[PDB]
């Protein structure tokens, strides 16, 4: 599948895209405001993310550091990128189908638009201003909104005996992007496209 991931941002970001234990296509580069970079992703990836991550420094071998996103210092990322990171989600070709998301359960970064450029299903879209409304307590320092998971460590906020509940901290991510994961048990909003569907991730899509 192909993603043309664009940068609409009046800011550079570094696109990283992962499955967890290994890079996606080339797994990162920087994209400055206007640039668009095409990535193909294997068909039957379970589990990929796309993400962006901001005030990089990287020197000649693509090794250094964001204030968001960063992936064990990696220009190229193998892994997920450290919070707050808005995701775009995906697992392609599973039983016919693609399955796409966005995901605030690792925080909010970078606005996005995630939508097939093929027919046959919609995008999702977390373009609210979740960082300038972000609660005094999840507000990353090096920019940004961390999720209460990574700020608490609490079972409620990670969800981790799979109960737990929609939470103040959830709520807030909830009311400014509806058609994002806000939590883990989340009412899912993941969008089923047909399987080989090709997509645009755009970051900053209406700033």
């Amino acid at each position: 599948a192909t993603f043309e991931i664009v940068n609409r941002c009046s800011y550079t970001v570094w696109a990283a895209a992962s499955k967890g234990d290994a890079a996606l296509d080339a797994g990162g580069r920087q994209l400055n405001s206007g640039e668009s970079w095409t990535i193909n992703v294997e068909p039957g990836t379970n589990g990929g993310k796309i993400w962006a991550r901001t005030d990089c420094y990287f020197d000649d071998s693509g090794s250094g550091i964001c204030k968001t996103g960063d992936c064990g210092g990696l220009l190229r990322c193998k892994r997920f990128g450290r919070p707050p990171t808005t995701l775009a989600e995906f697992s392609l070709n599973q039983y016919g189908k693609d399955y796409i998301d966005i995901s605030n359960i690792k925080g909010f970064n970078v606005p996005m638009n995630f939508s097939p450029t093929t027919r046959g299903c919609r995008g999702v879209r977390c373009a609210a201003d979740i960082v300038g409304q972000c609660p005094a307590k999840l507000k990353a320092p090096g920019g940004g909104c961390n999720d209460a998971c990574t700020v608490f460590q609490t079972s409620e906020y990670c969800c981790t005996t799979g109960k737990c509940g929609p939470t103040e901290y959830s709520r807030f991510f909830k009311r400014l992007c509806p058609d994002a994961f806000s939590y883990v048990l989340d009412k899912p909003t993941t969008v089923t496209c047909p399987g080989s569907s090709n997509y645009r991730v755009t970051f900053c899509p209406t700033a």
